[PDB]
């Protein structure tokens, strides 16, 4: 198992779908979602609780995991075949907040902490330390976290995002150098669909080309582009588990 | 007085570069205590250089530098000039979450005791620092705003980086005061990016391309009167 650890709109979902090659999730993760990515000639997709039904469109998936979610600690498990995909299985995990929005309980950064702390103990599970770019890695809950039930790193891989984001006349070399603050595995840039992007219906497939078209072009990081990347992450969480 | 709470790089000790109209800090370890003068002649004074005036901002830098070298004890600077409100600004460290070198493994909870000092304060107005390119549910200054004030009572809202945005996005339920509702709403800011302070650029030219932002940005527009620096130093003045 793959746990996608960060705070609340760190890039966590985007990083799921990249790995699928089909827009499938809600754009806020309230319950946690097991995906088993299963690698098949059929491309279809089945949850746990919908039984026999099996489905080939991905925004009837979406709606569904809207159904399903109306937060709450019991997971959501879905498994979705592909040609595309890898045999990996993830968890999406709710966003680390601070400060209660609406009708959401006061405890609510302690309650996902709780639940993020009953996938991420067990010594079998992958920490996926996501944190965006355009924040300060040291204020990092995604590593804060990590570090608590893994101070070695045997089990985290850093993911950065956000990388096109950040301010003119900076860079995470640094951070994606594993210098900053070092990790046993380091870390792996990627850079996901923008709000724009995701509303202007761009492709998964235009994603990635952009994303390595980014690596290559930037000064910063060109020397390490072979490192970086959504396709190198996957490369990286499957190399382990093969 | 008026205590700069928020996380590492949240655009802090920018707020008191635009208040002073200098570029002056160094790039928080110790907090600053940064006293404001409406004075007419324009100069700065140290408490531990107990008699010198400076005059060269630059100069000012250089010392905050040396004196520096976390610690609670607090470097004191007091600023004379004509374009200031007579003010008192707590310059506070910004809370991180994970030790970097040699930095101790309990920092974050060092910060937030040493910010507590100051925030505990009933007669302390608490200014909440939050990036706008981060979720405003995940601001470290909110939380700690709620922790000793949960009424909002001497809460003041600061967004900053608003420039840097994602496209497609704004922060106008913020600044409406929608999202996550303060009594004394929030207040929006502009300020020098890495690459205007490499550049050094003037905080006369920042101030100006803060006021053009809002005047210009479709989302902000209607709120530009209730946005920016020299607005927010109007509102801790009055208070
Ligand atoms: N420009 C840019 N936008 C991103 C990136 N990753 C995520 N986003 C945007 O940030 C917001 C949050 O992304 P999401 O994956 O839903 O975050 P989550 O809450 O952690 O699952 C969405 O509007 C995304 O389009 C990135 O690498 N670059
Ligand atoms: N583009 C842009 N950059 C900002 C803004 N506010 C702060 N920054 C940058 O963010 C970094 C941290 O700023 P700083 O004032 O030192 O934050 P502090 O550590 O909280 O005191 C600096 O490189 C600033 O240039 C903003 O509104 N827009």
């Amino acid at each position: 198992q793959i746990a996608v650890v960060g705070g609340q709109s760190a890039g966590k979902s985007s990083v799921l779908e990249n790995f699928v090659g089909r827009d499938f999730l809600p754009r806020v993760t309230r319950r946690p979602l097991v995906l088993q990515l299963i690698t098949s000639k059929a491309e279809y997709a089945e949850f746990l609780h919908c039984k026999g039904k099996k489905f080939t469109d991905f925004d009837e998936v979406r709606l569904e995991i809207e159904a399903e979610t109306d937060i709450s600690s019991i997971p959501i498990n879905l498994r979705v075949y592909s040609p595309h995909v890898l045999n990996l299985t993830l968890i999406d995990l709710p966003g680390i907040t601070k400060v209660p929005v609406g009708d959401q309980p006061p405890d609510i950064e302690y309650q996902i902490r709780e639940m993020i702390m009953q996938f991420i103990t067990r010594e079998n599970c992958l920490i996926l330390a996501v944190t965006p770019a355009n924040t300060d890695l040291a204020n990092s809950d995604a590593l804060k976290l990590a570090k608590e039930v893994d101070p070695q790193g045997l089990r985290t891989i850093g993911v950065i995002t956000k990388l096109d984001l950040m301010d003119e006349g900076t860079d995470a070399r640094d951070v994606l150098e594993n210098k900053l603050l070092p990790l046993r595995r380091g870390y792996v840039g990627v850079v996901n669909r923008s709000q724009k992007d995701i509303d202007g219906k761009k492709d998964i497939k235009a994603a990635m080309l952009a994303e390595r078209k980014f690596f290559l072009s930037h000064p910063a990081y060109r020397h390490i582009a072979d490192r970086m990347g959504t396709p190198h992450l996957q490369k990286v969480l499957n190399q382990q588990l093969t």
